[PDB]
């Protein structure tokens, strides 16, 4: 129903804010107070679903800003293309809003894919965005340039998966780089969007010399350039812990545990960044949902939640860590209604039993997991 | 605030409910029950504004098919160009939703202008759509067609105002007409937008022709097919009149003033179908605000109101004229959140004065107007 009242729970904001009682109206979250030691009274004409908690942990919805929902793959042959991601893929891993991406890939599927598939997650009730582009230069777009995408179309935030240091990659040039970079940025003043690059960095040693050096040379603001697969290798993990010091955010993959390749697994890069204090809030988690990960290895929403358990696990507390999955990426991707547990934003949020599995997800106020069963399924799951 | 209570409200749905408390969440409507006196307990801890009516009427926001939102004119020299409406033309006129066009100017305006400034009109909180296309074949469009500007836009729902039996047309076959028909209809249907086509009607004495013969000749359906400015001429509008008994929605315009001119002044036209019992509810009226209206006058979105109040000095029921500026439109435009005083719709409401003038305004569940005061202006206003 229209207002849910949530009693009884331990809010990570993802800020500790101890034992509380939350309001949701609508798909907002219009209240939150300490837990009275008796009841209130309803009026009765008010139609208000009232559920007690007994304690358990709340959380903001994860962010996933790193998700391909077409499916990504198509790198050892045409029957490697991996179908679209199921809407519970993403919600019963507890992602609650979702940023699509094209990767190597952005010559058989198309961002008019790509952005359908916004679209059809939307219609299902996940808050969804995405990416225009891809690995590949010149890009692949909707109506020609990057910068028309993401002033004109409403879910596009950026220019995403863009590949550098990598042998599928374009071998951008530097003066590539800039112009791309200068097309986003732009383009999210014009729209009050993310306006960011996102880099696809793969192996090669040359590693993040060209956003290094656009920083340095440039006018661009750090924030625009955001690297992902940072934890891939140790050379690079080392390089973009240094990245972090100009005021770039960047990004951690999950990978599936024991795959981390020979780089770091995220637990392991995350616990790494907590010991140096590394700026934490420059420091997002994303899966690589319905993406492969080349030597055939595929991406999975799920992982996030496993990366969660994983540094808790090692004694790293829920606060710390809790902000790289939710409010770090609201910061960087300017969701300004995502991402906290907080009076008027959205009530997107996740509940947690004393093992941090996740028990109930709700997403703009309407409930997608219940006590541990699913609620809303997708169209064809 | 997130809640928000109206008491003592008397309720056109449009349809008359009496007297109500009606309960705001967020953006949406939550709760509407009788209102009866005594108490009303809420908690302490939950935001509520309280507001007492007195018994006042309200009704859904008016929802204006038909505005130049960037302006129109331009037909006698450049220096005609009508200046961009602001938002308080529109919220202090009732309209709490807009779809822009363009008209007669459609090779110095464009698309991106259009789009630009539904977005504008959004962030400072009106809802807002628009028609691509305008008067003239080929059509002006973002992306190349109307197919693909209707899919991948999310704000565009359809084409128009594009012109037939006008001396400014681009006198479109009747080929070109029904292609462009298929285009928004199928794109209506991957997108459940509107998927209509929005004709601007002349004077020339072929009048629905071509959107008589498409009914008639091809598998389209009658709702495809939009008429507007049905009352410009009485031939035109005696001959509208009989289109709708094949299923097609007519649009109104409404003049201002003793400006009608040798067809009927809307009010007029709307008891005329009053008394010949057609069918009321594909019958719709929009302002044509920001317009210019050449024999030369200039359209505003508050003749819709005065359009109202002279329908009803006629002795017409409000109940009767209000849905053709509210649940008519939500109905031809697919706007299946609007239109209505009812649960799990989008809280788009008006209050009214016995004189059936308009003392507050809410869109999305914020005040634009509250006891005859102006709550929020235009960024430049
Ligand atoms: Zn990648
Ligand atoms: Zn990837
Ligand atoms: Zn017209
Ligand atoms: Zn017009």
């Amino acid at each position: 129903t229209m207002l849910i009242l949530l009693c009884n729970v331990n809010i990570y904001a993802p800020n500790p804010l101890g034992i509380k009682d939350v309001l949701i109206a609508g798909n907002k979250i219009a209240a939150i107070y300490d837990h009275g030691q008796g009841e209130i009274t309803i009026p009765k004409q008010w139609p208000v679903k009232v559920i007690n908690f007994d304690g358990a942990i709340l959380t903001p919805g994860f962010i996933d800003s790193h998700a391909h929902i077409t499916g990504g793959g198509g790198q050892a042959g045409f029957a490697t293309q991996v179908p679209p991601v199921g809407l519970t893929e993403f919600t019963h891993a507890g992602v609650t809003t979702v940023v699509g991406l094209l990767g190597t890939d952005d010559t058989t599927r198309s961002t008019e894919n790509l952005l359908s598939r916004v679209y059809g997650l939307r219609e299902e009730g996940l808050s969804a965005y995405c990416w225009t582009g891809g690995y590949h230069f010149p890009l692949t777009t909707i109506t020609g340039s990057a910068k028309s995408d993401i002033a004109f179309l409403e879910p596009v935030i950026g220019i995403g998966e863009f590949a550098i240091s990598d042998h599928r990659s374009s071998q951008p040039t530097f003066e590539e780089v800039i112009r791309l970079a200068s097309e986003t940025h732009v383009a999210g003043l014009i729209t009050g969007k993310a306006g960011v690059i996102h880099f696809h960095l793969g192996d090669g040693e040359r590693r993040l010399e060209l956003i290094e050096r656009a920083i340095r040379e440039t006018e661009l603001p750090a924030r625009v350039f955001n690297p992902t697969h940072v934890n891939r290798n140790k050379p690079l993990f080392e390089d973009s812990c240094k990245l972090l010091s100009k005021g770039c955010h960047i990004d951690l993959t999950a990978f599936p545990a024991g795959t981390a390749q020979p780089g770091w697994e995220a637990c392991d890069a995350i616990e790494m960044a907590v010991e140096r204090q590394l700026p934490l809030e420059q420091i997002t988690l994303s899966s690589d949902g319905g993406g492969c990960l080349p030597c055939m290895d595929f991406g999975r929403a799920s992982t996030l939640g496993e990366t969660l358990v994983a540094t808790l696990n090692k004694g790293l507390s829920l606060e710390t860590v809790l902000p790289m999955l939710t409010s770090n990426v609201a910061n960087i991707l300017r969701f300004k209604n995502k991402g906290q547990i907080a009076v008027g934003f959205d009530a997107d949020l996740l509940v947690m039993n004393e093992k941090y599995e996740i028990t109930d997800v709700m997403a703009q106020g309407v409930w997608h997991k219940q006590n541990n069963q699913t609620m809303i399924k997708g169209t064809f799951e």
